[PDB]
């Protein structure tokens, strides 16, 4: 159909949910990286970022900015947002607390090294006591292939992109959660998430800088 | 009909964006307070915290929690979450940049304020002139930027100053019938809770 267009830094940042979710949906996309400070201000000055800020993406005719605007639209529009209100409800929660961790996680390379330590056995606490738990419990409560409605969903998409990135931060946070294992092998098999992970793709690896 | 539940503080905090929504819906809560660190672990033990956090709003037989789960949800049931998919972004878009101001409230964020975030909802009134910010009805995000703006008049009530359209939006929706009733005194409404 149309391609959006991802504007942001060639970087995973607040950028990389929404390639993974347009990913997932089969939905090809383009990017605009951002490297110099003036295309930036480029951006800035012609009227493109809301609140002058990246992310921003160009989607059926928006110029839409904030990461959860985004992924909102994006998840309407390719039916990853459930089926009904209620749905949506167990969906925005659980992706909710994806984010948190996430943000602790992503924001550990960024803070004082004075705290570096201690907010890494901050993450790895929660990581295992808190929403690991939490999430291998939601396969455990129905015994189902997916998060929510028993089938596929944008917070399905958000748990592997989330598992992905503990593997990352710490591969032994995992091996106690046998379902999320399971779940994580069964997501990363679909299709369009394997054409993803594969080599070459518009996945983008943990920065240095 | 149960009235939603609200678990948290007695505090504004991450709660009162959902008081205001359901005010704003003229859709009567009720409140239980976590006053003891022994209130808030009972809620953990008995299964009500996904995350072992609050907010949590019980409602339609259901343990929510994440604001913005729980915001989306009652903005939805009450028809305040707008009429398609290109208003939701546009909705979801103002309210996350309204989200990101009342964060930030040295004190830095005087010139966000001033020189970011209110020109860019000023401009969004001036685009269509209209009522509302989104529709040309109310939506919940007419009653963030209320909020907002409610806040902003507490932080430093000369940062209203220089945005006509704002102004007279905040009066106007100050005067809504369920939003005058929640800025009547003994509300619900709750005060900056200080220490
Ligand atoms: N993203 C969550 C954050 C919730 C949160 O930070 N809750 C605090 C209360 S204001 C809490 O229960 N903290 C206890 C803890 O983190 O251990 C939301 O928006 O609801």
């Amino acid at each position: 159909a149309e391609k959006p267009k991802l504007h942001y830094f060639n970087a995973r940042g607040r950028m990389e949910s929404t390639r993974w979710l347009l990913a997932a949906a089969g939905v090809e996309f383009e990017e605009k990286f951002i490297k110099s400070a003036e295309d930036l201000d480029k951006l800035r000055n012609d009227g493109y970022l809301m609140f002058q800020q990246v992310p921003m993406v160009e989607i059926d005719g928006m110029k839409l900015v904030q990461t959860r605007a985004i992924l909102n639209y994006i998840a309407s529009k390719y039916n990853l947002y459930g089926k009904d209100m209620k749905e949506r409800a167990l969906i925005d929660m659980y992706s909710e607390g994806i984010l948190d961790l996430t943000e602790m996680i992503i924001q550990l390379v960024i803070c004082p090294p004075d705290q570096r330590e201690a907010k890494t056995a901050l993450a790895k606490d929660r990581t295992k006591n808190r929403y690991l738990p939490a999430f291998e419990k939601v396969l455990k409560s129905h015994g189902q292939d997916y998060l929510v409605g028993n089938r596929l969903t944008r917070v399905d998409i958000h748990l592997l992109e989330l598992l992905l990135y503990v593997e990352e931060f710490d591969a032994s946070l995992l091996t106690s959660f046998p379902l999320l294992k399971a779940f994580k092998s069964r997501i990363s098999s679909l299709p369009n998430v394997k054409k993803f992970l594969q080599p070459g793709s518009q996945r983008k690896p943990a920065m240095d800088a």
